[PDB]
């Protein structure tokens, strides 16, 4: 898990930033071949934050998950990991407006993929949201950012937290109370950006007036153009009542045979 500060090279190259710091792309001189990599650049508790981070993706193996190469201890604490060249999916969208619903579809598909594989491990994600979806390549996305992540203890079913509310749950918003089934609402909130070409959800409003929509029985409304099914989808997501709402499993499912009847015309 530590890397050797000698052999990664950091390009003149901004993936992200914050907080926290950058996140750079850089390349890893392997035992053969160099590695593309993001690296995020920690710029005394952030060190402990990076280190929890590494923890839970060290824990982690999926194909729809982003692999942590390593750690590195150098001018700053730096958190290696494998690039997906393509970058965040609302950026992708938003400047590729002609990529078809079964390729939208296909995508989302493999995060509700990655998602299953995080609930079945009982780790909640918490920060689940279309900026946070990487593409490796235009049919291929993997789940990324794990720095709100939390491993459940082995008594509970949810996180208590002692934020990214436009993508939370209102368990979380009122009880501080984060499970897999609070990352299902996060995916209906993700499923919307993605078929609303990454506009950002509840645009113009504050987080207080959203809370106000949702305990009315409010949602977003479809999206221009998204397929009824997919927005039905959103909606089951978005189910107030955490124990009525689908979990990761379930959802898989109808996104996987809804592409389906999409791929067959
Ligand atoms: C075309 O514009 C981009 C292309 C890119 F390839 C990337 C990129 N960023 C990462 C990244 N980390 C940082 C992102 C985590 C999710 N939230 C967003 C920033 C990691 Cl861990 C692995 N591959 C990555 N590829 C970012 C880009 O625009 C921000």
């Amino acid at each position: 898990v530590y890397l050797d500060r000698k052999l990664l090279t950091l390009e003149d190259k901004e993936l992200g930033s914050g907080n926290f710091g950058t996140v750079k792309k850089g390349y890893y001189q392997m035992k053969k071949v160099v590695k593309t990599v993001a690296v995020k650049i920690l710029k005394p508790a952030l060190k402990d934050e990076l280190l929890a981070e590494a923890n839970v993706m060290q824990q982690l193996d999926n194909p729809y998950i982003v692999r942590m190469i390593g750690i590195c201890e150098a001018e700053s604490w730096m958190l290696v990991m494998e690039m997906a060249e393509l970058g965040p999916l609302n950026k992708y969208l938003q400047q590729n407006r002609h990529v078809k619903d079964k390729n939208i579809i296909e995508l989302v598909h493999q995060v509700s993929m990655g998602m299953k594989y995080l609930e079945e491990s009982n780790f909640v994600h918490r920060d689940l949201a279309a900026r946070n979806v990487l593409l490796v390549t235009q049919h291929y996305a993997k789940i990324s950012d794990f720095g709100l992540s939390k491993a459940l203890r082995a008594d509970e079913n949810y996180y208590k937290a002692q934020w990214p509310v436009k993508w939370y749950a209102p368990e979380c918003i009122n009880y501080y109370k984060f499970s897999s089934k609070s990352d299902v609402w996060s995916f209906g909130v993700l499923m919307w950006e993605a078929f609303s070409y990454g506009q950002k959800p509840y645009r113009g409003m504050k987080g207080s007036e959203v809370t106000a929509m949702l305990e009315k029985g409010e949602r977003m409304g479809c999206p221009a153009g998204c397929p009824r099914e997919m927005y039905d989808l959103m909606n089951l997501c978005w189910t107030y009542d955490v124990e009525n709402r689908p979990g990761f499993a379930a959802v898989e499912l109808r996104l996987r045979n809804y592409y389906y009847d999409v791929v067959n015309h």
